[PDB]
């Protein structure tokens, strides 16, 4: 669309990368839009990626021998990359090994003896600088390359299972899990393109630690053995915590489920929960489930600490150990230890740090590829068979299984014919239609039909978008046959009804449209299709006796009646029009035919089954029901965010204090040792002294590192504030107003805690002790280097300058560009899904190819997407790489250049500056890592800060006068100036508008939205009564009623201050002890999962007991008859008069038997009220 400019690109450009500047720059000053952003290379094309891989998985197909691995198929064309850049990381890292004989010249230049040399000091430490390039420019573009290869990889491979995917076996699929092939593409994305870059070290790290090693000297004194002995046991130290590691995650893992399983309970009954007003257990019990989260988790950090901090006291250990074995004899030498130093601190970060990491790979890639081949050799789907016309279908004892489900059907179908078949629940309903479509296959008999083959399905689902382009689907449009279906499926009122008519968009499912209209649209697809044989299975679940009567009468009969027709129905009317009929038995035939010839088979079955006079009125369930028995009966980043999180816990802050005490002390010695020792140890040879002390001294990353006392209280007081930053969170949400909060629709509540609570929990207090730790060892490495030499100053203060402002430049765009990919992530899988529901259907129109099309320009926006990031990345880091071979380069060039006669402070300011490098990219590394993280966080503040909130004298009345709630939306009835005139201790009833938004006025009295006018408890208004004191007083039993996972006891008494006898006695009053008496351990059984298991009806009872538990003034009824039935209602009306006989109730019905019972009864509707006690007056209005 937008044409991208690295198609049109020169060999430089695309090199440095001069191409991103626009879209660096709009970043800064505006922010970003899907719109803006623009398409992948020609060369990187999901169609182009895919079909060559195919071809080459073809060939390993077709020669069909021994078994296919994907492995060797992508190896016949992928090497050509692969090898390519390989040499490039060997050649690139090949370098280091250099740069230890280089710095050897410059100590063999200096010494006491001899005049200090200058060209050589001057042009080999350039020389070094060259090299020292020379290791950037051959490295960066091959690191690049294989992330590029690697992403090109798996667009490939998502779209060569996706065209497996629609089309298998139907008999496995049911086999095969939902889980396993989602999560197997869900997890690779992110991952494995960038984990696929490592992988060549496999080769590199042996063929230089073998080199290496032999390339240290002292070969005749072995103790380079005993040096690599030294990372050894390093390895087993670290692995040794690895096994310790697991047996607490088990314990976590286990625990932390608990809680967002009861999160994702409370959450969504909210309304329940602020109306009985809890707001206090809730609290506790959280608490106290977490309390052994953070004891596992703080007994987990503690650990980890020790895992990473070995690495950094292992440099003075390793260098020791090396050295002063040597020490014993050969006297001493200057020039043979620096060389040692940097040879070993190569080997010992090539060992620890990329090593695991390349092994690490291979053994996931391989058993992915496993799974991928284990897949692809799952049985296919037969294509089908229909390319012929001779003759119209015809069976002949036809078996098949999925007890065989059909065992020997036999029917010979003439064309241009009607039929209709039934039976039972089961009893081959839904199969007999798979056989004739060809999704099951038959296990034995003859089964042929010729001719295109139409079908509709038993629940039907919607395309998104517009309502023809699932009417039409894959057709053109036309005059006559578009309007007289659509005016034969009864949609003629839908067609004046909706706003755009036909171009009304619809998706999600069936929020915007109800059932009936999905399965009209449902039905237009077949009846606008044009085929040879018509299969519908059970489209009437619809109990219209007008709809369906219009739509068979007239649109069958008139339209479809020529063409031959199969249906499943169960209607007299239809069975009685249809020629000819079917019934089953579990796979048998019961019989086939018409009711006269039914009467001269089984008259009795012919009679009975007749038996019902008004059977067109049945529900569909019920009639189905009868026919079931009877049948079977006759047979952007801020300053502040760091501030906030830092002010929670004051010991963050008092730990920091001493740790920069700390670093200026050992800086100080370390000043002092380089400016004092130096002179004795050239005076040593012309004892031990102080060459040891001289050794630490140049290890800067281990100088400055923290141990147990300095570093570990920093984790102690990090987890602190992830448990307080939580409760402030659930707090805020938990009390908080009911207008703000309902807008969201809890999609984005639950989010936070799944997500964005365990990286702040897990992820960031470790990760941010790597960024404390790493800043220390480079910044208080440059205070020594430049408290020496006093012109570094100059050379350093430009350089750090520049280099906050880039990091300020890249982080304000790439944070922005960063996000799309997280977005554009969530349509690859919402289209994965919905394509799995349909896949019955899909076939059937054979529109295969429109979604196989359709599933790759989903990708196509995703990689363009990720391309553009990745690069933006690779330009700021390598631009940030060369930045500091400017301040090698000048502060070496001026170092030995310098007003200083004794050159012997040389040797430290180049060795100790070399080995810097390692540390700086990996500081600068995590940087934005954390800066990433960092917007994690800003979510849960944003949360925190949103807004927030006696006796009875034996009376009871409500007459609430000039109510008028600020909601502004009831059902087109809001409640404005309300009054009206109901005497306390008196049963009271209520009607307004069939849909007047029944719930509202409860609420509004509740209080969970906005109101007006005031509210007196018989003369004491909420001024004295505060929100909690108010909702004691109202008892509410809704249709939609609230358990929890616990004990009844927990249940019914949160607090926990009741008696047994209590307990029982209220149960027993309410009739609620016999029924429960059943269970063990009197009230202490514990129940699950909303409590499911237990019976309807008493679901009412119990949360009326809880309103004698909880207090006595009013009650209230939200439709409970949905919920009821003839044994119930008369306990329920008889147990409640006996019961109470002091509080009022208020009760919501549409029906007239209602009526009845009640003293008075409201007819409200929109500033309009009116009510009377005697029948005559009460009746009149609503009488009808
Ligand atoms: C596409 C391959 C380009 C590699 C460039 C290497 C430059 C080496 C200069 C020392
Ligand atoms: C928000 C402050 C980030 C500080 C980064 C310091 C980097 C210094 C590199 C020499």
């Amino acid at each position: 669309m937008q044409r991208s400019p690295v198609e049109d690109a020169n060999c430089l450009s695309r090199y440095f990368f001069w191409w991103t500047n626009p879209i660096m720059r709009k970043g800064f000053k505006e922010k970003l839009r899907p719109s803006d952003v623009y398409q992948a290379p020609s060369q990187d094309a999901a169609d182009i990626l895919a079909e060559r891989l195919e071809k080459e998985w073809d060939r390993e197909v077709a020669s069909g021998k021994k078994k296919p691995s994907l492995l060797r198929a992508m190896a016949r064309c992928y090497i050509k990359p692969f090898l390519l850049f390989g040499f490039l990381l060997y050649i690139g890292e090949a370098t280091k090994t250099v740069q230890p004989q280089l710095l050897g010249r410059i100590i063999a230049s200096f010494d006491p003896a001899h005049e200090p040399e200058r060209a050589n000091g001057y042009f080999l430490a350039f020389g070094l600088g060259l090299l020292f390039t020379a290791r950037f420019l051959l490295l960066q573009p091959a690191m690049f390359g294989l992330h590029h290869l690697g992403m090109q990889i798996r667009i490939a491979l998502f779209s060569i299972i996706y065209k497996k995917t629609l089309k298998l076996s139907s008999r496995v699929l049911d086999k095969i899990s939902t889980g396993q092939l989602v999560s197997l593409m869900s997890a690779n994305l992110g991952k494995f393109d960038q984990s696929l870059g490592m992988a060549h070290f496999i080769w590199i790290s042996p063929l230089q630690c073998i080199l290496c090693t032999g390339l240290i000297w002292e070969l005749i004194d072995v103790n380079s053995f005993c040096a690599l002995a030294a990372i050894s046991l390093l390895g087993v130290l670290q692995a040794f915590l690895s096994h310790k590691m697991g047996p607490y995650k088990a314990q976590k893992v286990l625990l932390t489920n608990k809680r967002l399983a009861l999160t994702s309970e409370i959450m969504e009954n909210l309304h329940s929960v602020k109306a009985y007003g809890w707001e206090e257990i809730m609290e506790t019990l959280i608490k106290n489930i977490r309390q052994d989260e953070v004891k596992l988790t703080r007994k987990i950090g503690s650990l980890r600490y020790f895992y990473s901090s070995a690495y950094f006291f292992s440099a003075i250990f390793v260098i020791v150990a090396a050295v002063v074995p040597h020490a014993l004899s050969r006297g001493i030498n200057l020039r043979r230890i620096f060389t040692t130093l940097s040879y070993c601190m190569v080997l010992r970060m090539t060992v620890t740090r990329q090593l695991p990491g390349s092994i690490q790979m291979w053994y996931d890639t391989m058993r992915l590829i496993w799974k991928i081949e284990e897949f692809l050799s799952k049985e296919e789907y037969k294509l089908m068979e229909y390319d012929l016309s001779i003759t119209e279908l015809e069976l002949q004892d036809v078996t098949a299984s999925w007890a065989p489900v059909l065992k020997d059907i036999s029917l010979k179908l003439k064309k241009g014919e009607m039929l209709a078949v039934t039976g039972s629940m089961g009893s081959g309903k839904s199969s007999l239609l798979m056989t004739i479509l060809g999704e099951l296959v038959p296990s034995s008999g003859k089964i042929r039909h010729s001719g295109r083959i139409s079908y509709s399905s038993q629940t039907a689902w919607i395309m998104p978008g517009t309502i023809r382009d699932n009417i039409l689907f894959g057709l053109t449009y036309d005059e006559y046959r578009y309007k007289s279906v659509v005016k034969a499926c009864q949609l003629e009122e839908d067609l004046a009804a909706l706003p755009e008519k036909d171009k009304t968009p619809m998706a999600e499912g069936g929020l915007n449209l109800s059932g009936g209209q999905k399965a009209r649209v449902a039905l237009a697809r077949a009846v606008y299709r044009d085929a040879d044989l018509y299969l519908l299975d059970a489209p009437f679940t619809h109990l219209d006796i007008a709809t369906e009567k219009e739509i068979f009468d007239k649109c069958l009969c008139k339209l479809m009646a020529s063409k031959t027709r199969i249906l499943v129905t169960n209607k007299i009317e239809h069975l009685k029009r249809a020629d000819k009929i079917l019934l089953l038995h579990n796979g048998e035939s019961f019989f086939y035919g018409t009711f006269p010839e039914l009467q001269s088979e089984r008259p009795d079955f012919s009679s009975l089954l007749l038996g019902l006079e008004a059977y067109d009125n049945i529900s569909a369930e019920r009639r189905c029901s009868i026919l079931t028995e009877t049948l079977h009966r006759v047979s952007t980043t801020k300053w502040n965010t760091y501030v906030r999180y830092v002010s929670n816990n004051k010991s963050l802050l008092y730990v920091l204090i001493f740790i920069l005490f700390i670093a200026a002390i050992e800086i100080a010695g370390s000043v002092a040792g380089i400016f004092l020792i130096t002179d004795e140890l050239w005076r040593e040879e012309h004892t031990s002294s102080y060459y040891i002390l001289y050794i630490y001294v140049a290890t800067s990353e281990s100088l400055l590192a923290m141990g147990f006392f300095r570093g570990l209280p920093f984790v102690h007081t990090t987890i602190t504030i992830s448990k307080k930053l939580h409760q402030k969170m659930l707090h805020a949400v938990l009390s908080a107003p009911m207008s703000v909060l309902n807008t969201m629709k809890t999609g984005r509540i639950m989010n936070r805690f799944t997500k964005d609570m365990a990286t702040i929990d897990d992820m960031l207090p470790l990760l941010m002790f790597d960024f404390v730790q790493l800043t220390v060892v480079v910044v208080g490495c440059i205070l020594v280097v430049s408290i020496v030499r006093p012109y570094i100053f100059l050379a350093a203060t430009p350089l750090a300058i520049i280099f906050i402002v880039m990091r300020k430049y890249f982080l304000r765009t790439g944070q922005q560009l960063k996000q799309l990919e997280t977005e554009a992530r969530s349509p690859i899988f919402s289209h994965l899904i919905m394509s799995l529901k349909g896949l019955w259907t899909i076939r059937a129109f054979e529109r295969q190819a429109y979604f196989e099309a359709l599933f790759h320009k989903t990708l196509n926006t995703h990689t363009a997407t990720w391309f553009l990031y990745l690069s933006t990345l690779r330009w700021f880091l390598f631009r940030a790489d060369i930045l500091f071979v400017f301040f090698f380069t000048l502060a070496a060039w001026i170092a030995v250049g310098t007003n200083q006669d004794k050159p012997g402070e040389i040797g430290i300011i180049i060795c100790l500056a070399m080995l810097i490098l390692g540390t700086f990219q990996w500081c600068v590394a995590t940087s934005i890592a954390v800066d990433g993280m960092m917007r994690s966080v800003d979510r849960v503040f944003k949360f925190i800060d949103l807004p927030s909130e006696s006796s009875w004298p034996h009376r009871g009345q409500i007459e609430v006068r000039n109510l008028t709630v600020k909601y502004t939306e009831a059902g087109h009835a809001v409640l404005k100036n309300l009054s009206f005139s109901a005497e306390g201790r008196q049963r009271v009833g209520i009607l307004g508008r069939t849909g007047s938004g029944k719930s509202s006025l409860f609420n509004a009295l509740l209080k969970l939205v906005y109101t007006d006018g005031e509210i007196s408890i018989d003369g004491v208004n909420w001024n004295k009564m505060p929100l909690q004191k108010w909702r004691k007083a109202f008892g509410v039993v809704p249709q939609k009623v609230f358990i929890f996972t616990g004990p009844l006891r927990m249940n019914l008494d949160p607090y926990g201050c009741h008696s047994d006898e209590e307990l029982w006695r209220v149960a027993e009053e309410v009739g609620l002890k016999t029924v429960i008496e059943q269970f063990p351990d009197k009230l202490d059984f514990q129940l699950e999962y909303g409590g499911y298991v237990l019976s309807n009806g008493h679901k009412q009872l119990i949360c009326l007991a809880r309103s004698i538990l909880s207090g006595a003034r009013i009650l209230l009824l939200d439709e409970p008859s949905a919920h009821l039935d003839p044994v119930t209602i008369k306990v329920l009306k008889k147990t409640l008069r006996q019961s109470f006989s002091t509080c009022t109730i208020l009760l919501s019905e549409h029906k007239v038997e209602p009526l009845l019972e009640c003293q008075s009864f409201l007819m409200m509707d929109k500033g309009q009220v009116k009510t009377y006690d005697s029948i005559q007056k009460l009746l009149n209005e609503t009488s009808h």
